């Protein structure tokens, strides 16, 4: 009775007991340590709010932060992140995003089975620009009303299997970007930050290992989907194609020719060259007076990820406040033994239990408490950094089974069909043809590419 | 024929004629200053897509940032900005912001000429928390009822409550470091150039500035009632009083309460933090139950945070910086050399009088940040403290009360029926004179004691 408030009797709860500890000063940071972790598991505060939680504990106790380099008022990975979100913004303000995803389903859709590898790579396709929370939450409805005048022409499986697909590949799209999901944005912004020497990681490479990586997880789930298992009218009631939707197409296809084929030959000069003309070209009247451009600023606002820099600086905060004080060293005694296991051995147990852990907790949470885990571990034992966080911000993103893990696949679970055994029995294929595949990327291929045999020179020491 | 596109012929225009100069380095960096000084003033982008272009077009050329010094991931006036803005956010989600301006005009309200009064001393109290464009859009709906059944027991007394609405905003609008817009875009620009200064908090911007503005606003008063003449009801249909404005209210006089009164958590911006997130987590509504919503939400909360701030004031130290960098700075430099015989009370006059005449035809916020990075480099030249110049000029920036494309506040008091364009600038130039003459009585008597004004301080360079 009366716990249909157990956020506030959870919150207020862990900051009682947990004060057993008051009497040093790495008991006090260690108190801060095991609250912003409790809270962004449990997800009892929004995520965002939890990473100003060290800013205000911190200096309470005695421990300040005391970093002083930085440069570079704006960032090279803040200018890429603003161009791709107003290319975005209009493609979903106009309804781009539907011609795409009826026209790709409408070619391939034979249909004895190739409507199902119709729809997989209509939103995976999809998935590499926008978000995933909110390309699974459209064609969804586009498939099941299609699903449905085709049955009105077995029919119960045939609509949990078509469910999974759009959950599934929309998260294997989700990757081979590096603002595809958005934990490939707090892996990008770790990684700018702390290692700012390092030239390696832009648009146009971080696509080029993980197509060859996902192109076979996207071919070999559905072969996997498929087997456990088992329009016209539709694309014409969108009307015919507008002025906006043109517009909107042609930038579209001009940006991202320049990404993969190009001091100004940057990619974060292409994004907002091309980017800051959505806010320029006219697309209404509004009668005339004064017209409006195809985005305007207040719609860029919503879109854009704002809480991702106070995640990233909330975990640098809580990260510091550990090394400033003797946690960082009195931890770092009792596992000195942990250097003599081989280097492909903390790549097997390391992304296992990530990939392990994002089932329960977001996926935004897990990359933001491993990251400064494995990194102060890569340079201690002199190996590359890359080597280690590569396949662990690509098993964080491997959330298939039930539907608490990522909001794609619970926006599929929200409709009728898929009880939660049917995410186990489908979501074990992916999860371990998903982990196979990455360490067999970083094995053969991966390797001539960032040279992740030698140690570098962003790397300390 | 055809000019109702008249941005994109323009913004396509200007970038045209003006590649007259392609030929060395400090005439590619005047192109960049000439061209988002040009976007700032007519406004034919929004502001800060304009900052962004800094950051394309001088790498092109061959313009390099180069400064490495910074420190402290989260600054002390960034975590007091986001616990102003959450209590900021619930006081208008729960209409809040209504019951205290029907309760203080109520109160004052015996109406002979003190329902002007009341008007004022709402509104002017509202905007010390919230923004001056969102608490007019709310007082003028109600004054335009209460004076439509006034004279249904008249056409000047109309528009001389209109003025008061949009005048007295502004003059809220600052006495307080997160009022206006361009009270953060100074506050901003000054911890960063100079972050060893620890004067300037919100415990001492309210010091200098409430006895700054109450002699404005009952001096306005006076003068707006001359030159124009010589509701429990409307409180009762709000409703009785709410849950979720109880809690509000009390986490609203507990948070200013300890801003005045008060190892290292005794800062301004701890009480915003500690109260401030409270409102994230104090339950409001229950949504059948099986799980309820706090008193605002994440959603709401980014919708009225001001995040084009930040990149106004990067895309303006890129753009002062990248003139360094070239040979622009050292070439006007040398040009201006009989600028420093002046005296300092001088300087002060002729730029206060600049700033105040050039914020009624553009935006406040792009008139601070093209003057802000002129005036510090000329104080620490002629040896004068920071402080006692960048000071009578955010404040003199905010005195727009002329023809209504200046600042927002007048221009939506415009859109209503009455109040034509020569009533501004008769009842504005009143309020201008007593505006200027105040904070210039104000930097000479008070203001001096208290941030040590004559005497050259240890966080400018030399
Ligand atoms: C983000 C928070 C958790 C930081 C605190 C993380 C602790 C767990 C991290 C920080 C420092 C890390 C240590 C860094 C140093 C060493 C010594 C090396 O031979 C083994 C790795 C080991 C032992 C790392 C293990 C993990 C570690 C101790
Ligand atoms: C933000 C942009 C405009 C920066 C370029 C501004 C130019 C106008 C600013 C930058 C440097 C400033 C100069 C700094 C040095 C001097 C020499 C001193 O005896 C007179 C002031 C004077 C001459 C300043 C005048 C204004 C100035 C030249
Ligand atoms: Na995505
Ligand atoms: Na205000």
């Amino acid at each position: 009775v009366y716990r249909r408030f157990l956020f506030v009797v959870f919150t207020v709860l862990v900051l009682l007991p947990l004060p057993i500890v008051l009497h040093t000063k790495e008991a006090e940071c260690a108190y801060t340590l095991f609250v912003v972790a409790t809270f962004w598991l449990t997800e009892a505060l929004p995520l965002s709010v939890t990473a100003l939680l060290p800013s205000l504990m911190l200096p309470m106790f005695g421990i300040m932060p005391s970093k002083k380099v930085a440069s570079a008022y704006f960032k090279d990975f803040h200018l890429l992140l603003i161009g791709v979100i107003c290319l975005a913004t209009s493609i979903e303000k106009w309804n781009l995003h539907k011609r795409i995803a009826l026209k790709m389903v409408m070619m391939v859709g034979v249909n004895p089975a190739w409507l199902t590898l119709g729809f997989m790579s209509s939103t995976a396709f999809l998935s590499m620009w926008l978000s995933n929370t909110s390309t699974a939450a459209m064609v969804m409805p586009i498939a099941e009303a299609v699903v449905q005048q085709i049955i009105n022409a077995k029919g119960h499986v045939t609509r949990k299997l078509t469910c999974l697909c759009i959950a599934y590949s929309s998260t294997i799209g989700g990757l081979t970007t590096i603002t595809g999901t958005s934990t490939n944005l707090i892996f990008a912004e770790y990684f700018n930050t702390r290692y700012p020497d390092c030239r390696c990681l832009n648009f146009g490479s971080w696509f080029t290992f993980s197509f060859p990586a996902a192109l076979i997880i996207l071919l070999l789930s559905w072969i996997w989907l498929q087997w456990l298992f088992l329009i016209k009218q539709e694309y014409q009631k969108l009307g015919p194609i507008r002025y906006q939707e043109i517009v909107t197409l042609v930038l579209f296809i001009i940006m991202a020719l320049l990404w993969f084929s190009r001091g100004f030959a940057t990619d974060s000069t292409v994004a907002l060259l091309i980017g800051l003309l959505f806010f320029l070209i006219p697309a209404k009247t509004l009668t005339a007076f004064d017209y409006s451009p195809l985005i305007t600023w207040k719609e860029f606002q919503s879109f854009m990820p704002w809480d991702i820099a106070i995640l990233v600086g909330g975990g640098f905060a809580l990260a510091d406040g550990c090394e400033e004080s003797g946690l960082s060293k009195w931890i770092g005694n009792k596992l000195s033994p942990l250097g003599s296991l081989p280097a492909w051995l903390i790549i097997l147990i390391s992304s296992l239990m990530v990939t392990s852990l994002t089932e329960v907790a977001s996926n935004p949470a897990t990359i933001t408490l491993f990251l400064p885990i494995l990194s102060p571990l890569a340079e201690a034992i002199h190996v590359n950094p890359l080597y280690i966080l590569i396949p662990s911000t690509l098993c964080t993103s491997f959330a298939f089974l039930l539907p608490v893990a990522n909001p794609p696949n619970a926006i599929v679970f929200s409709y009728g069909h898929l009880k939660v055994i049917d995410m186990v029995k489908a979501g074990l294929g992916v999860n371990i043809v998903g982990v196979a595949v990455v360490m067999l990327g970083i094995c053969t291929w991966i390797v001539p590419m960032f040279d992740l045999y030698t140690y570098p020179s962003w790397a300390p020491a």
